[PDB]
């Protein structure tokens, strides 16, 4: 398949080289796979989704997307133009408030949700959770997205906005989930993106179009934009059969375009997330 006109990172992940515009997937695209959209909620209602989202938690008064945010990463992961895996299913699990915070314990709350709510889900081809927030290192945020590895999910993680070294946050510096960086259309180092050898892969994460509440889109940058083109591109390549949940950041780092990033200091990998589409 292929999306003409697509936003620039989701031709960037079909692609080896920057400024195109169309997005080649396979068919299948992350049919049978469900990716668990830890954030500020999803506005399941967006036409971008087709009934393909829906609320499974809320840790606040409401399981509404006051936000944004959540719907947006849930459009990168499976929204029908602005998603990485358009056909995915995708359970909104709010931990973060509608200013987009939230408590540490609330995060590690719904991580150890999603380890037993899965259990309940219809999942044949994985499940993948995609994480887009994190604070400062925590040993117990770390051990919850460790926790919610190792039952199961594939864990994509924000390597955080803060222009540093990523071992000093969390969930970013846990070790066996996978710290998803950003960059840019032009190939480089988002101007923000953390970086350090924590770091498995960097997405899409400056200028990501996406879903927005209300009905609307929105461009927003973060590596909280490049890590659902991660989970959904492992939530796609598990549907493939080509990883599994738990081998799949070493196989989208094994695919990865190698090298094509600038601004990449000494010690991060130079990755870009690439599904290796061919016709």
């Amino acid at each position: 398949a292929a999306q003409t006109n697509a936003p620039w990172g989701l031709a960037r992940i079909s692609s080896t080289s920057p400024g195109t515009s169309t997005y080649y997937y396979d068919e299948s695209a992350g049919q049978g796979s469900c990716v668990y959209v830890i954030d500020t909620g999803i506005e399941a209602s967006h036409p971008e989704f087709e009934g393909r989202a829906q609320m499974v938690k809320t840790y606040y008064y409401s399981s509404r997307d006051g936000n944004g945010h959540g719907t947006h990463c849930a459009g990168t992961v499976g929204s029908r133009t602005y998603g990485v895996a358009k056909k995915t299913q995708l359970f909104g699990v709010k931990v973060l408030d509608d200013n987009g915070s939230g408590q540490y314990s609330t995060i590690i709350a719904g991580m150890d949700f999603v380890a037993s709510d899965k259990n309940n889900r219809n999942c044949p081809k994985g499940v993948v959770a995609s994480l887009s927030l994190g604070g400062g290192y925590s040993s117990s945020v770390n051990s919850a997205a460790a926790r919610l590895q190792s039952s199961g999910v594939m864990v994509a993680v924000a390597a955080g906005n803060n222009n540093a070294d990523a071992r000093n946050y969390s969930p970013a510096s846990e070790p066996s989930v996978c710290t998803v960086g950003a960059s840019d259309r032009y190939d480089r180092r988002s101007s923000f993106s953390n970086y350090g050898s924590v770091l498995d892969i960097f997405g899409p994460g400056t200028s990501i179009l996406s879903t927005w509440i209300g009905g609307s889109t929105r461009s927003i940058s973060g590596t909280s934009m490049a890590t659902p083109h991660v989970a959904g591109l492992a939530a796609y390549l598990m549907t493939l059969g080509k990883t599994t949940a738990a081998s799949a950041c070493r196989y989208i780092a094994d695919t990865a375009n190698k090298g094509d990033l600038s601004n990449i200091p000494f010690g991060t990998v130079n990755l870009l997330a690439y599904n290796n589409y061919q016709a």
